[PDB]
């Protein structure tokens, strides 16, 4: 679990969204595994606006933050799951790292701010849903 809190927005994995998230929906995209809802309080996270390919992510199954090198956002095949059918998940970045299906939501960050959140994993890989192209998170 985990979310990004920027301005009056809460960014979570679409497959982990609550009823309150759906009742206060701003935007969602199943192909990216992202959902954004509105908040009453203002958040403290800042979004990175860069093309960094190195950063650090939080892994809840180890209570640790790990430095990683990660690929550029791409269309990668995600196996059928209990959340989605076999499909191409878009805007996904891969790295070598530990992940379990409770690690989703952990933040990946660089020197510029938040880059994305854990969305996929297994066999010593971890995938992150990028948010750096969602310029609207910085306003309104
Ligand atoms: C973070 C992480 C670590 C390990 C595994 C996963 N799994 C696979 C998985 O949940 N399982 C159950 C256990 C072993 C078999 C497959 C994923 O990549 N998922 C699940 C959640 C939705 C993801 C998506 N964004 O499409 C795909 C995730
Ligand atoms: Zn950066």
């Amino acid at each position: 679990s985990g979310a990004i809190y920027v301005g009056n927005y809460r960014v979570v994995n679409r497959h982990l969204a609550t009823h309150n998230d759906w009742a206060n929906l701003v935007w969602e995209d199943s192909s990216r595994d992202l959902l954004v809802s509105s908040t009453t309080a203002q958040g403290c996270d800042t979004i990175a606006r860069c093309d960094c390919q190195t950063g650090v992510y939080y892994c809840s199954s180890r209570r640790k933050h790990y430095p990683v090198s990660f690929s550029k956002p791409s269309l990668i095949f995600v196996e059928a799951s209990e959340y989605y059918p076999a499909r191409y998940q878009s805007h996904l970045m891969l790295a070598v790292g530990h992940s379990e299906p409770g690690d989703c939501g952990g933040i990946l960050r660089c020197q510029h701010g938040v880059v994305g959140i854990v969305s996929t994993g297994g066999n010593g890989l971890v995938g992150f849903a990028d948010v750096r192209d969602l310029l609207w998170l910085d306003e309104e």
